[PDB]
């Protein structure tokens, strides 16, 4: 579950923030939002940053249409497979 | 689950509100948000009160960078261990 997290946070932070110099904030932002997604926080109005209801309208740019596809795969893996595999683990 | 709650709400309220005189509001605020976290309310824009998207920008101060680490441990214990232990309880 920690690897699926980094498989998602690093492409997302890279596609949505292309103009970043090296910073310790890059170690938070690859791990912060993808972790809070495991607990039901979808960040609904940050998905599709080019939408009109977006709360990140300045992040709209080339390639950012990829991130909602990425997060759809991410939560399917984490919530629909990995959290329920862990329920199944505990039950058995 | 009520003890993991107080293990989190008391360090959080202490780190984020250092300048408090004794008040009955201290018995609510150690128990209120940590309980609503069990039911999927992450308080996403109150985590990391020093962030730019924060809805508590005045709470930013010394030591407040500890609280997102604390809440990451908190929900892991409550949701990933304790809620699913309780599912496992009921199934068996
Ligand atoms: C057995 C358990 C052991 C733990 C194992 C796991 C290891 C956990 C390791 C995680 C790596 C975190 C590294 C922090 C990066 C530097 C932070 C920094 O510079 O300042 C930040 C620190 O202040 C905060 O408030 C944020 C602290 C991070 C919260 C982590 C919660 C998510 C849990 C994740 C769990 C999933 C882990 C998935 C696998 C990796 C603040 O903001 P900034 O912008 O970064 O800098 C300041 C600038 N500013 C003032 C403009 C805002
Ligand atoms: C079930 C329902 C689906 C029905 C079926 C038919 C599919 C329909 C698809 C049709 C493809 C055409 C869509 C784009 C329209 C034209 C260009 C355009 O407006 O681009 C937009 C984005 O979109 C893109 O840039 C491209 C998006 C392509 C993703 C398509 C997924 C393929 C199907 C499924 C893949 C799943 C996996 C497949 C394996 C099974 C531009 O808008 P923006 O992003 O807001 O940015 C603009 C602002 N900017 C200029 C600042 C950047
Ligand atoms: C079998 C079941 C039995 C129950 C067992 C559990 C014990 C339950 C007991 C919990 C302790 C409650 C102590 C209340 C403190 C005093 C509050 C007060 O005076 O006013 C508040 C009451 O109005 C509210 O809105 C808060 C009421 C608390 C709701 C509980 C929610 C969390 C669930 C709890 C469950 C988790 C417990 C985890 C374990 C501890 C309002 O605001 P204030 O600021 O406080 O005062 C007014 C000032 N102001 C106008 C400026 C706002
Ligand atoms: C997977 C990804 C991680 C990659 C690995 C490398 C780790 C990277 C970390 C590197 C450490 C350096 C980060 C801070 C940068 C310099 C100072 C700074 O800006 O501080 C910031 C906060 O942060 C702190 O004050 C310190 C944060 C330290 C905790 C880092 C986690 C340790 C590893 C994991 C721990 C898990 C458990 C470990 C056991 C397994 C200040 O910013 P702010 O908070 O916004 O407040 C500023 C405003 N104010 C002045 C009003 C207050
Ligand atoms: C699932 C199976 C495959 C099916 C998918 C079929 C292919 C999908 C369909 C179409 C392909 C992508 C093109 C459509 C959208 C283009 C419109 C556009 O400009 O968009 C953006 C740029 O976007 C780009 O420049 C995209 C470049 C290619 C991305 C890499 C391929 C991704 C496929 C992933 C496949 C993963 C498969 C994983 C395998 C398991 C917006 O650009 P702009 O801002 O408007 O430009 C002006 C910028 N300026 C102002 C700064 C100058
Ligand atoms: C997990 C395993 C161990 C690894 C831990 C890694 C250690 C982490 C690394 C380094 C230590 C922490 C400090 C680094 C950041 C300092 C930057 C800073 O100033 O931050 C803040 C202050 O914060 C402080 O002053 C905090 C001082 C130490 C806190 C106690 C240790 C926390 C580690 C717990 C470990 C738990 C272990 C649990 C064991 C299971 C912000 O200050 P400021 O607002 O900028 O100052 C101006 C304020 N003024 C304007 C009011 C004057
Ligand atoms: C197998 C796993 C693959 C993924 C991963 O774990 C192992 O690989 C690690 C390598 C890390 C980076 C190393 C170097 C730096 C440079 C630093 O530069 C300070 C500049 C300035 C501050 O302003 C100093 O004053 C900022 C942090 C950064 C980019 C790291 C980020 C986290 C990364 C990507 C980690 C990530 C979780
Ligand atoms: C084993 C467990 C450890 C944790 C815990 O349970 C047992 O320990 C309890 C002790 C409680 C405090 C006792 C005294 C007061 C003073 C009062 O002062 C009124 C001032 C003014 C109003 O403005 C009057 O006019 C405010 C409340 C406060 C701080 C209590 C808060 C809750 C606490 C921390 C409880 C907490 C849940
Ligand atoms: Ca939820």
């Amino acid at each position: 579950m920690a690897l699926v997290l980094l498989s998602f946070g690093v492409p997302r932070k890279a596609i949505l923030y292309p103009h970043e110099e090296p910073s310790w904030s890059l170690a938070k932002d690859i791990v912060f939002h993808p972790y809070w997604m495991i607990f039901g926080e979808v960040y609904a109005y940050e998905i599709d940053v080019c939408a009109n209801d977006s709360t990140l309208p300045t992040i709209c740019g080339p390639g950012t249409w990829l991130t909602p596809f990425l997060q759809a795969v991410y939560l399917f893996v984490q919530y629909i497979i990995m959290v329920n595999l862990l329920i199944a683990f505990f039950n058995n």
